[PDB]
DNA sequence: GCTATAATAGGGCA
DNA sequence: TGCCCTATTATAGC
């Protein structure tokens, strides 16, 4: 009823941001924190890691934070809040302010192989299809606003949402295309 | 471990 | 001002 398609995208990736709202020092957390990783030449954050959930955290002297990696919306809240807990302990007075969640990614196995030379053809206001360069079309879908990557073997790859549901529906929206274009 | 995709954050530079 | 800096993640052919 609400994946008429039987599939259901899997979550692989979140990508979210929370504002610690105080400005922090970098050198002092990358000194006094253990999973802590700091090049300031390269890039202006510290790089933090935790086991459960599995994520990487992205901690700018602004106070913002970038949290990637969780397998769900929840798991990428709780695990920003791990390291909110974990700067805080390290002495600043950091809180959770503004969390948000900006991409999710998902993907999916249609279990047939496709024709993405027609389906570009077919659908070229919407298609980027160039083997020689990378091996999936891209699909832009205006509606909802996601990318997919879709390759011959039949796997999917979903991004750009900020609601899962955005994910399911451009997968349901893309699968009658699909299969219109099944090789055989 | 590069190719390409989305999204975020910051310093640095043409 | 734009854009790459970095890390994440599925995908696949090089």
């Amino acid at each position: 009823s609400k994946h008429p398609s039987g599939i259901v995208p899997t979550l692989q990736n979140i990508v979210s941001t929370v504002n610690l709202d105080c400005k922090l020092d970098l050198k002092a957390i990358a000194l006094q924190a253990r999973n802590a990783e700091y090049n300031p030449k390269r890039f202006a954050a510290v790089i933090m890691r935790i086991r459960e959930p599995k994520t990487t955290a992205l901690i700018f002297a602004s106070g913002k934070m970038v949290c990637t990696g969780a397998k769900s919306e929840d798991f990428s809240k709780m695990a920003a809040r791990k390291y909110a807990r974990i700067v805080q302990k390290l002495g600043f007075p950091a809180k959770f302010k503004d969390f948000k969640i900006q991409n999710i990614v998902g993907s999916c196995d249609v279990k047939f192989p496709i024709r993405l030379e027609g389906l570009a053809y077919s659908h070229a206001a919407f298609s980027s299809y160039e083997p020689e360069l990378f091996p999936g079309l891209i699909y832009r879908m205006k509606v909802p606003k996601i990318v997919l990557l879709i390759f011959v073997s039949g796997k999917i790859v979903i991004t750009g949402a900020k609601m899962r549901d955005e994910t399911y529906k451009a997968f349901e929206n893309i699968y009658p295309v699909l299969s219109e274009f099944r090789k055989i």
